[PDB]
């Protein structure tokens, strides 16, 4: 068997309302090596399913230094709890409101299931604008992750704003992320072709494209390139990947997705048009942040 | 250049997308009805644009109006608490867990292993066990809620342990008038290695004692700087540079998770007298011969 030794019934351990020994096992060497080798710190108890660093993210200096200077009515920024300790500093980022887009959509989709108004997609389209402008033109950093989940609005879309906003995209001085190491990724539906081509060019254009799907969300309150595999007219109200045009799905990555004019009718114009130019298949014909905030502020 | 065929219709040029800096027209595909049903489907919401991996939600996160009075309540030194961001009175509200320091006392049992190796002094462990413990107390006895997972990444430090709280509190492993979890939705889920027998077992009855015996795994990190139950069967190659998925012995494992873990008494002296009894009792397979987290608190501020 192993090695067992006695712990004599002491009077600490009697406060502790236990009197007697206790008999334990013996170990030589603590397996510390295995315990904080790789395979460990992976698969058992993972980071990701940490909640205390989830929010209290710690960050290199000059990283901490460029998201605490994120300040703009658009973008929700960070905040740190205490000066650099030597090498990294935590950050958590700020509030802007209870609710997401993604969380209206579907918060929609339950009741009227009716498009957005148009003058509504319209302002949110604003302030994302107004919001990519700055990440592109002051901070020359491309955000990287568009969506309707990484947008927040407070109340009646008192305020729309930007989260999650990055610093591992930065824009070159042609406005090109041409970093060595840095990756686009995004989330795969909202992917722009240039972020599949697995070789293709990423620009600052690659947030106008997921400007332009999100815009397209607030339409059709659907996931972009997500179509049932046999329509059957809308028939079981009950869905699952059995249902799922797995085909379809990967072949449109990137490109844009059909718009449901039958739905929406001839307010959503500028809507329609905005969101058009904003998916076109090539970059340099997809509006930069700032052509959309001057081509809709007063125009 | 593969494409499809499907209805598409002619967008003209427009003084609107002209100013957008092009003056053209766009031909875009056509769809009828908006597949709002998959998107919606428990399916997708599972498999795309996991709420798991988005990072707003990851702190601000949506609780029932009930349950957020529940977690802005809580208020001890021990414990980090909640913060809301907006009056709250309808049925839900977001609230963010607080900042108690940099970090973890996980992060710190390994700054230690990447150095000195030599287990945490025990003055300290006696600290952090008396603070945990008040802490603990406070659930149990005050907020009758079990914690639910108690480990080193639950704990966090303030500087040189100039604070010690407990965190991720919740409030469903609500406590009995009998000091056991019976609501039928509670569940004791923890992290594997820190689970009591009770935990364990198909199933076996909570108690606020499934909290003391974790706790008791806690102090044991402490002293060895291990993970509980992770060994290797090859005490034979063991002290080779890198280790790997084929050095953990599978099954010691899961024969061993519930029951008390050995103590490295070779690594340590006489001053951890007291942290191996404190250890021992916590860690009984029976939660009746466990000590409560009030009892400890008392034998720990001795005399
Ligand atoms: O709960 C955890 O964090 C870890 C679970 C786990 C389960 C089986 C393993 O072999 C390792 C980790
Ligand atoms: O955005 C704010 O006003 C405050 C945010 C915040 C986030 C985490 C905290 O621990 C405290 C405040
Ligand atoms: O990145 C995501 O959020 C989603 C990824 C994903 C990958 C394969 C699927 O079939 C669906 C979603
Ligand atoms: O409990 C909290 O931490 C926050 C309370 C709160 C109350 C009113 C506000 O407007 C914002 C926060």
């Amino acid at each position: 068997s192993t090695p067992t030794i006695n712990i004599p019934a002491s009077p600490f351990m009697q406060k502790l309302g236990f009197g007697t020994g206790v008999n334990v096992y013996l170990m030589k060497r603590s397996p510390r090596g295995l315990s904080h080798s790789p395979w460990a710190v992976k698969k058992i108890n993972p980071i990701c399913n940490d909640h205390y660093r989830s929010v209290y993210q710690k960050r290199l200096m000059d990283e901490a230094k460029i998201l605490k200077s994120l300040h703009h009515p658009n973008i929700v920024g960070y905040r740190a709890f205490t000066e650099a300790n030597d090498g990294s500093l935590c950050l958590a980022m700020e509030y802007g409101g209870e609710k997401s887009l993604n969380d209206l959509i579907e918060e929609r989709y339950k009741a009227s299931q009716d498009p957005f108004p148009a003058a509504i997609i319209l302002k949110v389209a604003l302030n994302m604008a107004r919001g990519l402008k700055y990440l592109h033109q002051e901070k020359k950093l491309l955000h990287g992750d568009i969506k309707s989940s990484n947008v927040v609005i407070k109340g009646d879309f008192e305020t729309i704003k930007i989260c999650d906003v990055g610093v591992s995209l930065p824009l070159d001085e042609n406005m090109e992320v041409t970093d060595p190491e840095a990756c686009y990724i995004g989330t795969e539906p909202w992917k722009p072709k240039e972020a599949v081509e697995e070789n293709g060019v990423i620009t600052d254009k690659a947030d106008i494209f997921a400007f332009g799907l999100t815009l397209w969300e607030m339409m059709t309150l659907s996931i972009p390139h997500i179509n049932l595999s046999n329509d059957d007219d809308d028939e079981d109200k009950t869905f699952d990947e059995s249902d799922f045009d797995d085909e379809a799905y990967y072949a449109a990555l990137g490109t844009r997705p059909p718009i449901n004019m039958e739905e929406l009718d001839e307010s959503y114009q500028k809507v329609i048009e905005l969101f058009s130019v904003c998916t076109n298949e090539d970059p340099k014909d997809r509006p930069s942040a700032a052509h959309i905030v001057e081509a809709l502020e007063t125009a």
